[PDB]
């Protein structure tokens, strides 16, 4: 039963807990770095860090994956892009016309899985 | 429509994009710090940073709020606790038997509001 609730008032500027993304990747994903927090191992190469602007969110996302995450790319509502980073194995799946709220997952020395929470438009 | 999708396999240790929380607070909340990213102003006192364990999430949460956020406390599924931090004003609202996925909000010099995304069990 996924849902959300607002608390408090109407002032201020909006912000998101999903502030920046980087990855370590080779032929698959070694790690995802979320808001500077490292999730995964130390292999592969480190990508640049994508920092979302105010009012910017992931609107499209392509993940190549098998038993492990092989490739990530995304696009934002402002027309900016991240990736593709990773390899060409696994199967591709796309989220289209979304707003990504959160990225959880599972990682060891490599990135096993991602759980993407989002609104579908 | 709020939903989620899983990509990848079953290995590794679970993690969350929402990996640590701290606040600045006096009589109300000046800021919330999510994964080290500062959201709000410089007033009040800095709380310690709660860092979630793998597979640990907010299961219960009490927020005191009015037109601004007044107080935050939460408990995790592992029995650990954060807060209460803040003042005693506003009205209290509780999320019970949940799994918090994301904390967004709105802030200027203080914490105006929070948008809490969560699973309701
Ligand atoms: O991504 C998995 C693996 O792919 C490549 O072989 C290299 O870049 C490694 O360092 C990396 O760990
Ligand atoms: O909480 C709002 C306000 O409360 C108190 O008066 C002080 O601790 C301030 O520094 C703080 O900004």
């Amino acid at each position: 039963g996924l849902t959300h609730r607002k608390f408090g008032g109407s002032g201020g500027s909006p912000f998101s807990g999903l502030s920046s993304i980087a990855v370590r990747s080779g032929s698959w994903l070694d790690a995802i770095i979320i808001d500077g927090v490292h999730h995964g191992g130390s292999g592969g190469n480190l990508s640049p860090t994508f920092t979302f602007g105010s009012g910017e969110y992931i609107s499209n996302m392509t993940i190549r994956s098998g038993d492990y995450i092989d490739n990530i790319s995304f696009e934002t509502n402002m027309g900016r892009r991240f990736g593709p980073y990773g390899g060409s194995g696994g199967s591709a799946n796309t989220l289209s016309n979304v707003k990504v709220i959160q990225i959880n997952g599972s990682a060891g020395d490599y990135l096993d899985s991602l759980d993407i929470y989002y609104e579908q438009y």
